[PDB]
């Protein structure tokens, strides 16, 4: 209990609001209820800070903000500043993916304190293939969710690594990859979408009846 | 010209109508009219003959027919017997994918003509990773889509390997991936989406418009 910090990447597709409430609210919300999580710190332009601050006394976390910066990488780091001297976990989501399940939540930070990394994911159902530099296929792939889960001094020694020897970041779990710490892929759902175009709005609704 | 035999795979999610036609219409209407394809070889549940057949006398291409099997691979190979014995490709489609460009259709054409065989693709925009038996990451991924032209000689051979051998189908490039002849990826379209559930058939319509 009181052991998470989460970092809420909402850094406008995750305002556009989802019966009512702006997208970022749903999983603020999924997290703030959770007994584990000590403070959520949003991630977001000032401008829209207000959007989460109007609920502050009436969650049972502590709020916290964070400035982003040009890349997911920095808007994760600059998250990363402002967590409990002594949080046990980190816990980073995508403020559009507001559809996350607490039961898979719950997953992913059981599994991330068991391994010291961990993401939300799912089979991949396309045939997905690796291609060369002429164009040809290479002779089971998972497609990665969010909440990843990490313990602060692991995610720290990444972003040490990374600056230090000057290393390229090209997708999301990219800055673990550097470690030789495991990362634990949790079996999530298919209806944690990330949500950026109306056609997916759409998809929201439907799931969340 | 009249060079390619397109096997039309509709062997129920490619019959509901987008904007008043049965999805599987929309590919069937954009072969029909590349000089480049001589004949379409549509697998379907006979009782859906009909709707293809209204359209005979009025497409430039000869219309076949072929039962479908259980397997993905056993619609393509009843396909597959049916093509002009001098047919230089074979052209490989699924009905769900409506939205094919003809653009695109040439393109692949082309590379599988050159290659021997080709299929389009697109860049996979999420975080894809490969994951072992216990569930961790192992430390250019591109998403296939159809047509898959393949010169016949070459599928026959494929085919008749996995027989004899007695080998593993597991996705839709699999039986050539036990060749040793190489398969190029044609850089398709995101529009070219697959359209199996409502949610999509909504998509389908935004983008013919
Ligand atoms: N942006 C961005 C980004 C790039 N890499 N990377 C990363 O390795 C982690 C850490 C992590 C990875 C897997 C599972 C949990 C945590 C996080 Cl949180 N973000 C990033
Ligand atoms: N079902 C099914 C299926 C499984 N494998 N496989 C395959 O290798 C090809 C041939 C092909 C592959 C790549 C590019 C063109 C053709 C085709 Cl057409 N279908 C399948
Ligand atoms: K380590
Ligand atoms: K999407
Ligand atoms: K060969
Ligand atoms: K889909």
């Amino acid at each position: 209990e009181k052991s998470v910090s989460v970092i809420l990447l909402a850094g406008p597709k995750q305002y556009i609001p989802l019966l009512g409430q702006p997208i970022a609210l749903y999983s603020f919300f999924t997290f703030s209820r959770m007994p584990e999580v000590k403070e959520i710190v949003v991630v977001c332009d000032p401008f829209f800070r207000d959007i989460f601050e109007e609920y502050e006394e009436s969650i049972d976390v502590d709020l916290s903000f964070a400035i982003p910066g040009k890349e997911r990488q920095d808007s994760v780091y600059s998250g990363l500043q402002e967590i409990d001297v002594n949080s046990e976990l980190v816990c980073i989501h995508d403020s559009a993916r507001p559809l996350v399940n607490t039961e898979d939540v719950e997953k992913v930070l059981k599994d991330g304190s068991a391994v010291g990394a961990a993401v939300l994911g799912v089979p991949a159902k396309a045939t997905i293939k690796e291609v060369n530099s002429d164009s040809l296929v290479v002779k089971t792939l998972w497609e990665m969710q969010t909440p990843q889960v990490i313990k602060p001094e692991l995610l720290k020694k990444g972003f040490e690594l990374v600056k230090s020897e000057g290393l390229a970041v090209t997708d999301d779990v990219s800055i673990v990859e550097y470690l030789k710490h495991p990362v634990y892929v949790s079996q999530g759902s298919y209806t944690n979408i990330k949500v950026t175009t109306p056609d997916d709005l759409l998809l929201a609704e439907r799931i969340l009846s």
